């Protein structure tokens, strides 16, 4: 294929310099798992027992005995796959364009294809990580303009039947009133069985910037730190920052048990085999992706937002 | 509803079955404190043996045959073993081939699993009502925690065992911090380690202790000043904190030593299949799964147990 | 529809995409009536003599020096072939993958096929085209017969090749087979098959006609009266009777023999698959078929065209 095929060898040889997505660090080695598919939905089934009564004693002669039960629940998973173009030089015209110092032409904004490749790969995964984050898709700094996706295709922050807690304006500055918000969201926090498992807070750079004010010797970090081993059986509590988020405050837990990320085999960017071809020596190339994955218990994760008006 | 062909994009199945893991009661003991027995249903009478000094040592200076003496002693402790059983209906082996397809494992309209997915999930149930057994004592199924089983006499938990040290916050003072850490501090006056409290101890408290006990020390922390308290006594070793759901406005101190506090567990305690299986015309069987309940043996006020009473 | 999951139940799937059989239009010639011609597109032309009489014959007597003449003719007989295409969606060859299952072989919600089921399915409906001209005569895609394409001229089919010999039978005498077997008798009083009559004769009839036909004669049947009379003309020699749901109260009758009627279709008339395939960044590419049209020759007053008028 490479002999005859100098774009996917192109796209072979500079693969290896595109950087990872940022979205790992928000999840557990256990917690992703690939599945295999471009468009559709994959039906997840879980399987439950439950005890109907006590345990017969075996004692003497018995025939009646105490039963256990099952149940099985369904969850369907949207991913949906989507495209952009590009422009590039072409392979044989390189040549007239290869400078001592660079390849491509600075007045008419022209690139190889490798360098185009790395550049478009590199901003469609800051998309993809800003949609798992988000669950919306804009490209826009007001958020706005957002393109209309499937249901049951939800981010961290717009997962349904969740904990919700919503700061009032009057008291947008202040940490204790935050902090108190945050309490009652932990409090109705219900882990179960799973509460040992380390907890993942994300922020915005605001309230990154309010945390480490003086405790109203003790910073408000130490102090959602402990509340928050309080209830995870006093295990790793991580603290991010992200500026993709505007006075939002994120906090789950890292067990594969309740919350489960299934992204698509194909979800980062992949070269399409069509390439647009003319007389001239502008060529287009195509790269696909796909979105959706999230899987998340009821009641798992806790949302605060901090209205500004 | 969609009233296109929806299956057609349904091109991924995923089934979650999970898997028998250890049970959670292996944290709370340590790897000495745990020796199986051979036993299934009954009683099992251990002895413990035991020396003292009569007198002080006799010098062997020139010639004597009147030399002190050193007696011996002994205790028998009975311990009852419960047999308990449990039945599940599943596919029977030769449906399988009808009842499964490459995107199902079983009836899903009917909740019929093959005996394998079966069986793992009733382990993993009675795994957690053992849990529950060891740590509570009682057998029960509802978060009430009524409807408890009759137990037999000598079958004890950590948290009901007799002649240990209980304490009692009154309702009044559900909710002071500083009154539960007095009376915390009276049952660790009271505790009597003798020569083996060179020992780590172990803590368990419910959420809502967990809770006051993170608050701030009235920059110390009430979970500090406990930990402080109870090196105080144990020579200074580990003091591990835990939290379980299991248990409710209840605080457990123990020292994790083999001389003091030992299980005994019978050989059969986990889930194990029974032989018997159920078959007729149809395609559904059923299985039975036995496992055995028992052998928690303390010595005498070695064990704090505070309840906190709510009204 | 159901509201449990009924798609559970669905063990086996099966799905008919037919083959491609052979024109049903070989059966209406013999094996030696049919010769190909290797042109895709243009025309072939022949050329005949013929004589004639201008005037009565002049008698010799005397002398005379102005006498009757006998005149001469040639014509040119030019047979227009003409090439036609379609074109049909399918899905990509790589694509089939992601869109193709164990339980699906295309997508039912967009009626999108793979590219081998498509084509198939194409050049069927291509065939039963072709029958249907070489039948008729007329391209249409509407029962009415309307809308019909612009030909070219001698592009004819056995039922509108012209200057050959029609019967209409009345509205009001539709079920009366003695007067339907009237016109068919004049009909075959007024062909002229000339030297080449001791040929095989072949009669294609609709189902209401069958149905008429095998009816007792006003024992012996309608069938085998209508078989004796086209023997009386044809030499006493094979008289065949097809049935065909294409006609519609049409009866006709035709010789198979070289000499009267030939065809000479092109040896690329069948369906053929281009080799352009139009391709983009979706999953969805199109095709292209071709086949060529023409070639039906045929004399006059060979052919018997009998129309049953219901109006």
């Amino acid at each position: 294929l490479f002999d005859e095929n100098y774009y996917a060898k192109a796209v072979a040889n500079i693969i290896g310099e595109v950087k990872d997505p940022i979205m790992y660090k928000w999840f557990s080695p256990d917690q992703i798992e690939d599945v295999d598919l471009q468009m559709g939905y994959q039906k997840t089934v879980k399987w439950d027992a439950f005890l109907n009564a006590n345990p017969t004693t075996i004692a003497n002669e018995v025939n009646t005995i105490s039963t256990i039960g099952f149940s099985s629940e369904v969850v369907r998973l949207n991913y949906l796959k989507l495209q952009y173009k590009f422009r590039h030089l072409k392979q044989t015209s390189e040549k007239f364009y290869t400078s001592d110092s660079y390849i491509g032409d600075i007045n008419n904004n022209l690139l190889p294809f490798a360098q185009a490749y790395k550049l478009a790969s590199s901003e469609i995964i800051k998309l993809i990580n800003h949609f798992v984050l988000t669950g919306t898709v804009s490209i826009q700094k007001d958020g706005k303009n957002q393109k209309r996706l499937l249901p049951n295709m939800y981010g961290l922050l717009n997962m349904p039947e969740q904990i919700k807690e919503e700061v009032a304006s009057g008291d947008k500055d202040k940490m204790d009133k935050i902090f108190e918000k945050i309490e009652a969201g932990l409090s109705k926090l219900e882990l179960g069985d799973e509460f040992s498992t380390p907890m993942m807070v994300i922020v915005d750079p605001a309230t990154s910037l309010k945390l480490v004010k003086p405790y109203a010797c003790e910073k408000w970090e130490d102090v959602l730190i402990q509340t928050i081993k309080a209830i995870n059986n006093r295990e790793d509590v991580y603290i991010e920052t992200s500026n993709l988020l505007k006075h939002k405050i994120l906090i789950y837990p890292l067990n594969s048990e309740l919350i489960k990320f299934k992204p698509s085999k194909y979800m980062l960017p992949t070269p399409n085999e069509q390439v647009d071809k003319d007389s001239t020596d502008v060529a287009h190339s195509y790269i696909d992706f796909v979105l959706g994955g999230l899987l998340a218990t009821r009641k798992t994760i806790l949302q605060v937002n901090i209205k500004q008006s």
